[PDB]
C-alpha cells in the first residue's frame, strides 16, 4: 500500500496533486436528484467536487464517497488546513480522490 | 458538473437562491410518523424545510437527504454562517435542495 | 408541511408542547435488549424518553428515531438549550416526537 | 418504560450499577477479527467492555451496540463525567448495558 | 475478553504494540478505487494504515474498519494523544488492529 498521498495519487491515471496548504473557503452541499454532491472552493479560486455516485465507481467506493463528504464538512467547520488534494483532472470541476492534512 | 450552488440551482425548475449570509436562528427536528423532517428558521423570518422522504425522491437522494439533516444540525450548533440556500418554491415552507457556507 | 414545532405537534393526537428553555440535566443511554432507548431529564424534574423501536413505528421513523437519539447526545454534550419538546403523553415517561432549539 | 438507569438495570439479571462519577481514563478500540470491541478504564482501576456482537445479542441490539461505542468515544474525547454504568457482571471485564451522565 | 490493548494484541500473530504517546502528525484519506484507506503518520516518522477492506477481513470487521477510520479522523482533529497502536507487521505500512488513548 502507498505511504503518502502523492504515492497513492501516482497509482492512477488523469490525477495530479494540488498543494493547497489552506483551510476551505466555501462548502457547498446538494441533495438535488442527480446532483448529490459536494463542492469546495479555496481562496486561490480553485474549485473541487466529490462526484455524484455513478457507474465510474466500484462498490468499495460507495462508503468512501460518503466518508470524503463527511470529512470535507468537518474540515470546513473546524477551519482545518488541508495540505494536499489528489484530484482527477478529466472532470469539471476537478474531482477529489484523496485528501491530506498536516498539523 | 456545476461549480457553484447558483449554477447547480439553475439546473432545476421551481428553484431560487436565497442569499442568507447568517447563522441559523432555530432548529426543529421531528421523528413523528409522516413528519420525519427538519425545519430551520432565520432572523429574517424565513423558514425552510428538508422534506419528508417520499415518491418525489429518487434512490440516490435517500442518503443525501440524511446528509442535509446532519449538516443543518451541526451548522446550527456551531453557529456557522450559511451563505446561500437553493430551495424549491413549490413547497411550504420552501424545501432545501442545496446549501453553501463561506469562511 | 408545518412551519414550527408547535404547528407540527398539533397534527397529532395525545401530544403537547413542553416549553423547556434549558439545557439537558442528565442523559441516559441503554443498549440492553428490549430497552434500547434514551432517557433525558431536566432541572425542572421532568423526564422524557425516545421509545424503544416497536410496532407503533412506521418504516420511515426508524432512521428518525436514531437521529433523535443522536441529537439528544450532542445537545447534552454541548450544553445546548432546548427550547421546546413535542411529546406523546400516553407513555411513561412522556415520549419525544420533536425537538426545537433557539439561538 | 424505566425512568432512570437504576430502574432499567433492575429489569435484568446479572447486572449492577457502578457509580463512577468520573471521566474516562482510557479508551481502547479494536477492529481485529473476533475482537471488534471497545474497552474503557477509570482512575479507580475499573475496566469495562462493550462486547463483541454475538449470539447473546438480539437484532434490535446491533445498532445500539454501535451507538454505545460512539458514545464512549465522544464521552472520552470531551472529558465528560460519566455518572453511572449498568453492567453485566457475568463477563470479564464487566460488560456495559447502559450509561448515564449528569450535568 | 482482553482487558488492555496489549493483552488483545497478544491474541494474534504478526502483531506488535507501538507505544506512540503522541498526537497524529498527518491524516491522509483516499476514496480512490481499490485504495479506500486511511494513512496516519507521526513526528517519529512512523507511518500506519487502515487497510483497504478485502478477503483478509471477516464480516464482523466491516463496521469496525469504518469505526477505526472515524476514530483516526476525530483523533487527528482534536489533537488527541494516542497511547498505543496494535498493528500487523506483515503489511506496508503497518496495519492498525487496535488503538488506545489515555487522559
Ligand atoms: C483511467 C480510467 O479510465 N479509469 C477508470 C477505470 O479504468 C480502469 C483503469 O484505470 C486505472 C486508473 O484509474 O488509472 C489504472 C490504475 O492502475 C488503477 N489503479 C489501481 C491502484 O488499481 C485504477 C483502478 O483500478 C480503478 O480506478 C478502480 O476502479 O484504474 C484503466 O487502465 C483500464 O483501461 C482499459 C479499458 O477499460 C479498456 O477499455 C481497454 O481495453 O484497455 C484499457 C487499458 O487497460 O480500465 C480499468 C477498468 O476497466 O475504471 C473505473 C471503473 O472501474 C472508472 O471508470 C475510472 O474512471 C475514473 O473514475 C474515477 C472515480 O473512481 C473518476 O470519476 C475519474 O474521473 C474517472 O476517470
Ligand atoms: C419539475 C418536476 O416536476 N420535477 C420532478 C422530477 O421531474 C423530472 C423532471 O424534473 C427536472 C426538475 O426537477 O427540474 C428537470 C431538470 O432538468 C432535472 N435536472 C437534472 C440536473 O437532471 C431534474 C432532475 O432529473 C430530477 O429532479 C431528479 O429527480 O428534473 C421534469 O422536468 C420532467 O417533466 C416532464 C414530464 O414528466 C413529461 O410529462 C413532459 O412531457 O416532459 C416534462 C419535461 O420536459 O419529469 C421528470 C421525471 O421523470 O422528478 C423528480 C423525481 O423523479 C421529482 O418528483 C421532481 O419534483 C421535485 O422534487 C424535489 C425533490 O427532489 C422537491 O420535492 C420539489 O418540490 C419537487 O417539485
Ligand atoms: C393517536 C394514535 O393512536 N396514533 C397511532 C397511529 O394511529 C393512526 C392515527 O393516529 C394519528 C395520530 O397519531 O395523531 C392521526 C393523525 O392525524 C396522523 N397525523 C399525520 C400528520 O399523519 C398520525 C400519523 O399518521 C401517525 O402517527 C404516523 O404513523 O396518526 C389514528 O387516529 C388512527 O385511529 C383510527 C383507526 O385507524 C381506526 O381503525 C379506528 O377504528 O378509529 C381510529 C380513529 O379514526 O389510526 C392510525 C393508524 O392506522 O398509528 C401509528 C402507527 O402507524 C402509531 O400506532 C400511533 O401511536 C403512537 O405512536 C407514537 C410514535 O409514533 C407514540 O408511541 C404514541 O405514544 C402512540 O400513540
Ligand atoms: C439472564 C440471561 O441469560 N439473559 C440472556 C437472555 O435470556 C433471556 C432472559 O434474560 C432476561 C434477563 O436478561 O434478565 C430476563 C429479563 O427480564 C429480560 N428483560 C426484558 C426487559 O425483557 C431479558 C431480555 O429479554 C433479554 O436480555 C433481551 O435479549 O432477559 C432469561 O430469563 C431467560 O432464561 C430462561 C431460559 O431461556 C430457559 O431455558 C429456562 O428454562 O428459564 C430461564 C428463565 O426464564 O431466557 C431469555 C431468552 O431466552 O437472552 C439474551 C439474548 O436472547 C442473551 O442471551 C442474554 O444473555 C446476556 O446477554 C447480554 C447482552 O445482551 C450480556 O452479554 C450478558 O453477559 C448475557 O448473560
Ligand atoms: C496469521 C494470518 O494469516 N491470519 C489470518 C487469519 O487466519 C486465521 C488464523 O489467524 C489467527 C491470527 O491472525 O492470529 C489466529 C488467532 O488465534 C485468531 N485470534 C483470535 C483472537 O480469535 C485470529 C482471528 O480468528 C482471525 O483474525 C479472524 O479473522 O486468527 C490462523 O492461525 C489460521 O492459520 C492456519 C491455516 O489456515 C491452515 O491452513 C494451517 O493448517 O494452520 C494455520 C495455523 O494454525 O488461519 C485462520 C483462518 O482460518 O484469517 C483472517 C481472515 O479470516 C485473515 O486473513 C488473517 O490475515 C491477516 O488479516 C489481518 C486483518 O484481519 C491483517 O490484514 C494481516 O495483515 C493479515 O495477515
Amino acid at each position: 500500500a502507498p505511504q503518502t498521498i502523492t504515492e497513492l495519487c501516482s497509482e492512477y491515471r488523469n490525477t495530479q496533486i494540488y498543494t493547497i496548504n489552506d483551510k476551505i473557503l466555501s462548502y457547498t452541499e446538494s441533495m438535488a436528484g442527480k446532483r448529490e454532491m459536494v463542492i469546495i472552493t479555496f481562496k486561490s479560486g480553485e474549485t473541487f467536487q466529490v462526484e455524484v455516485p455513478g457507474s465510474q465507481h466500484i462498490d468499495s467506493q460507495k462508503k468512501a464517497i460518503e466518508r470524503m463528504k463527511d470529512t470535507l464538512r468537518i474540515t470546513y467547520l473546524t477551519e482545518t488546513k488541508i495540505d494536499k488534494l489528489c484530484v482527477w483532472n478529466n472532470k469539471t470541476p476537478n474531482s477529489i480522490a484523496a485528501i491530506s492534512m498536516k498539523n
